[PDB]
């Protein structure tokens, strides 16, 4: 009997009685604590690991939760089989196994109590700039640059550098670069029984530097770093509307109020939506022409603002959930 | 046979080959890392635990030292007894043990890792390469290069970019740059704020290459493994390296960078200047610190080949390590020490 779990499926929840013992034959199980919508990662166990062996200690309940990180095939072992095979082991191996499991228990205890002792959140407000900063400088100093504008960095050669020289968890680093690839700002070269990432391609570091400079500028001194979904929806709606208009000499593209008002209804535009938009950074140069009022603006400004807003939105998605989902 | 240790006795030291395996029948044994005066307590095991069970998975050297915390009685078990008892065990028990011990290693590393975050010392070890990697990069990416040979950085901009993008307390950054200034590798442009005791306005980095060399050295030797004594700057080794780099100062290197020094002159100006006869033991020390040399019998005698760049960078990094130790002790960097 082998059990096949799909990616993201719950193998067992914290508190459930151990009905069988799973030997991971392929894939990966994330031992964690599913906490409402947040999922605090504990450990990642690949093949030849045993889940639910706590029954050796006489335990009846799973201490942690486990989630499949990939299609995970495990071998189902009857609990009493493992029980009677441990009870019938030579005395010294019994002592060694009890000691090992007991110490692992204790270590699991401090781990859970520590991971929750501090860091109330994945990506704290005081680490956004810092984190990406790390990424940037790493790719800016140790990356292959002889290509058409993309910077290639060995995955391990970054998991090292960002953790030793920059002081950043490789998990948070991977999640930030995951946000980058989800916004088609970066790419993942993969390969290598198992399949792992070998390199990472950064299409554009400039945007990364712009983002962390902007975040560190507003955060260390806000009403702009709170991304309002309505304002983003409006910014993205007007950006598409102004996509065809001719860029001016100074680069000011206007939009007739008629089409805009209609689009917004796609609720009812008034000056309060304008004011809510103002506090988010985007300013509208209102002008009067024969066609009525036209909302002139610079595209070099509004495009960058929408980008940084998408960045902040993905960071909020990272904080609310605990990780970055790239399937949607 | 049962061995009875008194409170304080060392059951074994780290690095010692496991010759025996002790089953704690009573008492307790603290597992730690004895390094001179500093003692890093890791984990404590009482009765019904086996010390030395790591030999199953092929450790063959003790990962940590073990000291008895009270009167402790242990049963001595031969290593080959346990190894043969394990190799003849069912494969199910083997995979159970392997998975258990690997998961225990993972959780132990997660505990030791999150404990070093609580370090309150001025410049923790695991932070050294982070502090300079932060200083260097900032000065390398925001510094004004108008004056040749040096990189000028505004002081407030330096502090802010280190705190907000590199995540470093401005006090620690200031003390690291103090170490830099003290070693003639940086300067401090003094201005008068609107308030006259003067005030740091800008910092001049005379040599960022040395900074990168040092933090690469440190990141490469700190995260290596259990052998973390390569960072202990040995006064005996530093004196000898300074002596040999003072000797080989008028030699021209070829495309590899190597220069020579008469083994004669080296030993003679080593005994008559320091006070020791050069022998094979001293070189066993500088070899374990990172100082390797090529001996070749050609012409006048045995000549010692080494690239001056590597040895001078190691000497500067040794200065750095000694200053970091002084900083950790005093709490600041006395820029007027003057050894």
């Amino acid at each position: 009997s082998v059990k096949t779990f799909k990616k993201g499926e719950v193998i067992y929840k914290d508190g459930d009685k151990i009905t069988a013992v799973y030997l991971i034959q392929s894939g990966g199980a994330n031992q964690c604590l599913i906490r409402g919508k947040k999922t605090i990662d504990l450990f990642q166990l690949g093949s030849s690991h045993i889940l639910g062996d706590q029954v050796i200690l006489g335990q009846a309940t799973h201490p942690t939760s486990a989630v499949a990180t990939t299609e995970t095939k495990v071998l189902e072992i009857p609990v009493e089989t493992l029980k009677q095979q441990y009870e019938g082991a030579p005395q010294m191996l019994k002592v060694i196994i009890k000691s090992l499991a007991d110490r692992l228990r204790l270590a699991m205890n401090d781990v859970r109590s520590s991971k929750m002792e501090k860091d109330s959140s994945p990506c704290p407000e005081d680490q956004v700039a810092k984190v990406y900063g790390a990424v940037f400088h790493t790719a800016n100093h140790k990356g292959d640059r002889s290509q058409a504008g993309r910077v290639i960095v060995d995955w391990n050669m970054m998991k090292q550098y960002c953790q030793r020289v920059m002081g950043d968890s490789p998990k948070r680093i991977e999640q930030a670069i995951n946000i980058l690839v989800k916004l088609k700002l970066a790419l993942y070269e993969m390969g290598k029984g198992p399949e792992e990432i070998q390199k990472v391609h950064f299409l554009d570091l400039g945007l990364v530097e712009s983002f962390f400079e902007f975040y560190q500028y507003y955060y260390f001194k806000s009403d702009l770093l709170k991304v309002d979904e309505l304002c983003m929806q409006m910014l993205g709606a007007i950006l598409k509307l102004s996509e065809n208009e001719q860029p001016d000499r100074f680069g000011i593209v206007g939009v007739d109020f008629a089409k805009f008002s209609e689009f917004c209804k796609e609720i009812n535009l008034n000056n309060d939506h304008f004011a809510r938009l103002e506090g988010k950074g985007v300013f509208m140069k209102r002008k009067n022409a024969g066609s009525g009022v036209v909302l002139q603006f610079e595209v070099k400004e509004f495009r960058s603002i929408l980008q940084s807003w998408k960045m902040l939105r993905e960071i909020e998605k990272w904080n609310e959930k605990g990780f970055v989902d790239m399937d949607e």
